[PDB]
């Protein structure tokens, strides 16, 4: 299948070279898999989700996304027009408030929730969790991410936006999950993107068009936008049966575009997420 005039990031993950505008993908499109988006919530009623999204847990007075951030990330995972896995099932878990902030205890609670809740859902192709959030180092937050990964969920987390070594941030610094850096449309490291040996893979993160609250769309930037590209790609490959939850991150690194990125510091991987599609 092919989506013409796609957002540059979708085109980028289905090509060996930058500058294309068509997104090439297998029609199965992540059907049978599930992605938990752990964020500010999801505007499930957005037409772009086609009824495939729902809120399953909130830690505040309401389950509604009053911010937009979670709705944006979810759209890159699996909205019709802006998403990687266009037929996946999306589940929203609201651990961030409408200012985009959250306590570490609440974030940990949300991760333990997903590990248990997945046993009540029908997801025959597998389960992914996408975490576009983070802060200063904390061994409790890392340990929750590793629990989630170990229970059989593919965990993808943002490297962080400090142009620094991600070793000082959590859950980015947990080695057992998939830590995602950001690139721009010219195959440069995004100027804000963290780096370091703990990074596993890069995704498109500068100028990413996606769904927004109020039934709208908007373009924003961050390792927050690179993370759902990878979470979506994992769900897509799991549905195709190429890989499992436990080994998806490594399979994505193995099959990536290598050496394509510029301004990568010595000691950081030069790997860009790639779907290897061939018609
Ligand atoms: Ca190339
Ligand atoms: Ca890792």
């Amino acid at each position: 299948a092919a989506q013409t005039n796609a957002p540059w990031g979708l085109a980028r993950i289905s090509s060996t070279s930058p500058g294309t505008s068509t997104y090439y993908y297998d029609e199965s499109a992540g059907q049978g898999s599930c992605v938990y988006v752990i964020d500010t919530g999801i505007e499930a009623s957005h037409p772009e989700f086609e009824g495939r999204a729902q809120m399953v847990k909130t830690y505040y007075y309401s389950s509604r996304d009053g911010n937009g951030h979670g709705t944006h990330c979810a759209g890159t995972v699996g909205s019709r027009t802006y998403g990687v896995a266009k037929k996946t099932q999306l589940f929203g878990v609201k651990v961030l408030d409408d200012n985009g902030s959250g306590q570490y205890s609440t974030i940990i609670a949300g991760m333990d929730f997903v590990a248990s809740d997945k046993n009540n859902r029908n997801c025959p192709k597998g389960v992914v969790a996408s975490l576009s959030l983070g802060g200063g180092y904390s061994s409790s937050v890392n340990s929750a991410a590793a629990r989630l990964q170990s229970s059989g969920v593919m965990v993808a987390v943002a490297a962080g936006n400090n142009n620094a070594d991600a070793r000082n941030y959590s859950p980015a610094s947990e080695p057992s999950v998939c830590t995602v850096g950001a690139s721009d449309r010219y195959d440069r490291r995004s100027s804000f993107s963290n780096y370091g040996s703990v990074l596993d893979i890069f995704g498109p993160g500068t100028d990413i068009l996606s769904t927004w609250i109020g039934g709208s769309t908007r373009s924003i930037s961050g390792t927050s936008m690179a993370t759902p590209h990878v979470a979506g790609l994992a769900a897509y490959l799991m549905t195709l049966g190429k890989t499992t939850a436990a080994s998806a991150c490594r399979y994505i690194a193995d099959t990536a575009n290598k050496g394509d990125l510029s301004n990568i510091p010595f000691g950081t991987v030069n790997l860009l997420a790639y779907n290897n599609y061939q018609a």
